[PDB]
């Protein structure tokens, strides 16, 4: 459960833990700070330390001699239940048996570290709720950390004094942490798990329960800016702070993985959750997942392959959709990415029981409109307008230095699903409809409590990220895309505060 992720070892450190702390099968990954964007699978075997290599540019993660997956988690987790897949140049086979622990409690949600005893309190006591708690490094007692927790009725402020903020002293005793006596933990994070299991209990009675840690990453819309200049001069720790979460979303993806859908699968390995995958009644299997904000919802799904297109348009029929939204070039740095879906200007097509024309091809500059009308063979009455944007400005590696030509494009296709009362879903897609897409949807759903409720709002990045990821794995890909989220929004509420 991620704990074999090293976000700040380095690929001569990890060789260390490897060779003292490790055995033959024992593994880590970590960011290489090789490409930013990279990442590296360090696996202890016959006596040496191989690296492996995983490659994201933003569409998925790419193990090198490997296969390429949505997230680091499902990467591991698809390789300690199929032995002799992870292979070397030379067909030998490379077992991951033994997840070599991280300590660094940096990406826990409720680790903060740079925090002082009265800002923690004004925290759990502003945003606070009955079991909310962080761990901050003492000030007092250099090396020690401190847990504070809340427990009471309500949450927010307060006078009934019904609430409290007990703190407790964690000290750091040669390489361990305890509370004060008792157990002493090899990490902070074994510390907090054995106290959520089993609660200290005050003296009084007072159960100190630890149920979710601290929101610090919800902020008011109209100060983002402050909160942007805090986290560039943040960023990384707060997105590895996300990563670490992607554990808790191993959810099941049966129907993608059987026999007769294997090949509707762009990449086999990125699949759509069960429990929100598009399912056909027009078989019923497309890789694509709804994804809905809990108004307007989305369906994201891989870029067409030339025998998925039948049901991409069979989706967007029985999904009453009236906009799609594709953010890739049909080739991209040699490869394929997404194949021609749509007829040429004027031509009308038929791809099986549906009929597709493009009835107008306008030029913008960021993006391609086509004007297309959709209906369903032997029954003319069917037709509806599909409006498609490609968006064609895309680089082939990272995100767009300003998020200008983006968030243009964005409040266009917003306007368009205005327009029309019917719409169902926008559909989304790039390659594997995973990276690019879950951006676009991100910065989506973001501008769009903005535009409703307005400046003076609250809005969550990671939060908003987190609750996407669990209705399709791996949605938005990097820290460049997540990053770019955070300007995006930016971008958006300074011309809102100029317009």
């Amino acid at each position: 459960s991620r704990r074999w992720f090293h976000p700040n070892i380095t690929g001569v450190e990890a060789e260390n833990l490897l060779l003292t702390r490790g055995v033959d099968g024992s593994f880590l990954a970590r960011p290489s700070k090789s490409n930013p964007g990279d990442f590296t699978l360090s696996v202890r075997r016959n006596g040496a330390v191989t690296h492996i290599k995983i490659q994201n540019t933003g569409d998925y993660y790419d193990l090198y001699g490997g296969e390429k997956f949505a997230t680091l988690a499902e990467l591991v987790q698809y390789y300690m239940e199929h032995h002799g897949q992870l292979k070397e140049k030379n067909g030998d086979v490379i077992e991951l048996k033994y997840p070599l622990n991280c300590a660094d409690p940096t990406s826990e949600r409720w680790f903060h570290g740079h925090l002082s005893g009265k800002e923690a309190e004004k925290l759990l006591t502003e945003k606070g709720k009955h079991g909310s708690f962080l761990v901050r490094e003492s000030q007092s007692h250099p090396g020690d950390f401190v847990l504070s927790v809340r427990t009471g009725d309500d949450k927010g402020e307060s006078n009934d004094g019904k609430s409290k903020v007990t703190h407790v002293m964690i000290r750091c005793q040669e390489l361990k942490y305890d509370v004060g006596g008792g157990e002493r933990f090899d990490s902070l994070t074994d510390l907090v798990e054995h106290y959520k299991k089993n609660p200290m209990v005050e003296t009084l009675g007072t159960v100190l329960q630890l149920k979710q840690p601290l929101n610090t990453t919800r902020i008011n819309a109209a100060e983002i800016e402050s909160r942007v200049r805090e986290l560039s001069k943040g960023f990384w720790e707060e997105f590895e702070t996300l990563q670490q979460q992607e554990c808790k979303l191993l959810y099941s993806r049966k129907e993608g993985q059987r026999q007769e859908n294997k090949n509707k699968n762009r990449y086999k390995n990125i699949l759509p959750f069960d429990h929100t995958r598009v399912v056909l009644h027009d078989s019923d299997y497309i890789n694509a997942n709804i994804i809905m904000p809990e108004k307007k919802s989305y369906i994201a799904t891989q870029g067409c392959l030339q025998n998925t297109v039948n049901d991409f348009w069979r989706m967007v029929f029985q999904e009453n959709s009236r906009v799609i939204v594709m953010t890739t070039k049909e080739v991209e740095r040699g490869k394929s990415k997404c194949v021609k879906y749509w007829p040429d200007e004027y031509a009308l097509k038929e791809y099986g029981v549906m009929r597709v024309r493009n009835v107008k091809e306008s030029a913008a500059h960021d993006y391609t409109l086509r004007e297309l009308k959709l209906s369903k063979v032997g029954q003319g009455n069917t037709e509806r307008t599909v409006w498609q944007y490609h968006f064609r400005t895309w680089p082939d590696h990272g995100v767009p230095s300003d998020p200008g030509g983006v968030l243009d494009f964005l409040e266009e296709v917003h306007h368009k699903q205005e327009s029309i009362m019917d719409a169902g879903p926008v559909v989304v897609h790039c390659s594997a409809g995973i990276g690019r897409t879950g951006t676009f949807i991100v910065i989506d759903i973001l501008i769009d409590i903005i535009r409703e409720k307005g400046v003076d709002c609250d809005i969550d990045v990671p939060k908003t990220i987190q609750m996407v990821r669990s209705q399709r794995s791996g949605m938005v890909q990097t820290e460049a895309q997540y990053r770019f989220i955070y300007m995006a929004v930016q971008h958006y509420i300074e011309t809102l505060q100029r317009r």
